[PDB]
């Protein structure tokens, strides 16, 4: 299947080279598998997400999104214009208050709630986290993390805005699950993107355009914006059963674009997610 026009970190993960405009995917599309957006929560009754988008759990008052931020994560998951997996059902965790901060016990206690409601839910081509958040090092946060992903679930998360080594921040830090990393539309690692051996991959997340609360849209930058677009990617290759949650990240650095980035420090990877799709 082909989506002409799509934002360019779509188009960008189903291409070889940077400056396409179409994404092209299988049209399986995700389908049968689920992704949990750790975040904000998600406005499950955006157009965009056509009935597969639902609240299962909040922290607070409300399951509402009231930020946006996990909405835009969600949809770069698997919104039908703006997503990677078109057909996967997305799960929202909200963790984080609707100024988009949230404390560590919180966090840990969604990726524990996730570790436990996979197995209440239909999900039979693979379970997929995706935490578009980050803070200073936390052994217990990263712990959580790595519990999250021994349970059978690709956590997928993002390596943080800080122009510093990942190594300092959780989870990203947390070498058993896929911390993501930024790009521009140039292939030039986000100049805010948070690098480092700790680092799995690297994905579009400079401007990335997506759905917002509101039924409205908007364009936003950061590894938060990059990891979805990686956790959406794992979606929708273990839909196709060419890789499942213990082995995703892993199988995605090797079928990645390989040394195409730029501004890539020495110790790095430089790969960039890439979906591999032949039409
Ligand atoms: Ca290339
Ligand atoms: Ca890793």
């Amino acid at each position: 299947a082909a989506q002409t026009n799509a934002p360019w970190g779509l188009a960008r993960i189903s291409s070889t080279s940077p400056g396409t405009s179409t994404y092209y995917y299988d049209e399986s599309a995700g389908q049968g598998s689920c992704v949990y957006v750790i975040d904000t929560g998600i406005e499950a009754s955006h157009p965009e997400f056509e009935g597969r988008a639902q609240m299962v759990k909040t922290y607070y008052y409300s399951s509402r999104d009231g930020n946006g931020h996990g909405t835009h994560c969600a949809g770069t998951v698997g919104s039908r214009t703006y997503g990677v997996a078109k057909k996967t059902q997305l799960f929202g965790v909200k963790v984080l208050d609707d100024n988009g901060s949230g404390q560590y016990s919180t966090i840990i206690a969604g990726m524990d709630f996730v570790a436990s409601d996979k197995n209440n839910r239909n999900c039979p081509k693979g379970v997929v986290a995706s935490l578009s958040l980050g803070g200073g090092y936390s052994s217990s946060v990263n712990s959580a993390a790595a519990r999250l992903q021994s349970s059978g679930v690709m956590v997928a998360v993002a390596a943080g805005n800080n122009n510093a080594d990942a190594r300092n921040y959780s989870p990203a830090s947390e070498p058993s699950v896929c911390t993501v990393g930024a790009s521009d539309r140039y292939d030039r690692r986000s100049s805010f993107s948070n690098y480092g051996s700790v680092l799995d991959i690297f994905g579009p997340g400079t401007s990335i355009l997506s759905t917002w609360i509101g039924g409205s849209t908007r364009s936003i930058s950061g590894t938060s914006m990059a990891t979805p677009h990686v956790a959406g990617l794992a979606a929708y290759l273990m839909t196709l059963g060419k890789t499942t949650a213990a082995s995703a990240c892993r199988y995605i650095a090797d079928t990645a674009n390989k040394g195409d980035l730029s501004n890539i420090p020495f110790g790095t990877v430089n790969l960039l997610a890439y979906n591999n799709y032949q039409a």
